């Protein structure tokens, strides 16, 4: 719950280059 949420929290505010729903690159 708080792990998945703030994985995504950071994945979708603290990441960037957004691609298709399957890749998303990690930084």
């Amino acid at each position: 719950i708080a792990i998945l949420n703030k994985l995504c929290e950071y994945n979708v505010f603290h990441n960037k280059t957004f691609e298709l729903p399957r890749a998303r690159v990690n930084t």
